């Protein structure tokens, strides 16, 4: 696995789904498939109201079995902690990695709270966060704003990328 978790924006955008959730107990593994699942009590749904209705629910997040290919090891002892996840729909079914946001909701500062919330619908048209991948951190576009954080970090925590006008993009940490 040679990838680490998005900018929460990102994230946001890129999702199918992002919901608040229980894990309410071990992993499932498949070893036809190599995935694993976990079972799930969706709390709240932040987006996917595009793809899901009235009467839709999410029992299980489906990730690879093993942590080579990315697959995400719940580490929590505490089945009642709720768990922001943002994760894509293969075939209706809830994907997620070690590369999707996955995190406590009580760890996530006030703005990515926010964020999920409110503020990063915002930017999903008109803005990219644009990560350091790669090492001359240039801008290529007035819609990217620089990811150069490698965590966790201040950009992640405090900031979106929301268009001033068309065309224009730019790291805010308010609104």
């Amino acid at each position: 696995c040679t990838c680490v978790p998005p900018h929460p924006q990102t994230a946001f955008c890129n999702s199918d789904l992002v919901i608040r959730a229980k894990f309410v107990g071990t992993p499932e593994v498949n070893q036809t498939t190599l995935y694993q699942r976990y079972e799930i009590k969706m709390t709240k749904m932040y987006k996917g109201f595009q793809a899901l209705g009235d009467a839709a629910d999410i029992r299980f997040v489906y990730t690879p079995a093993m942590e080579s290919v990315c697959g995400y090891f719940h580490r929590s002892h505490n089945r009642s902690e709720e768990f922001l996840i943002a994760g894509k729909l293969q075939d209706g079914l809830l994907h997620i990695t070690t590369c999707s946001f996955v995190a406590p909701w009580n760890s996530l500062s006030l703005a990515q709270r926010r964020g999920f919330t409110k503020t990063y619908t915002v930017g999903c048209e008109e803005c990219t966060v644009f990560p350091c991948l790669s090492i001359p951190c240039k801008l290529q576009s007035g819609t990217h704003c620089l990811w150069t954080d490698q965590l966790k970090g201040f950009q992640s925590r405090h900031l979106a990328c929301l268009p001033r006008e068309p065309g224009l993009c730019t790291w805010q940490s308010l609104r």
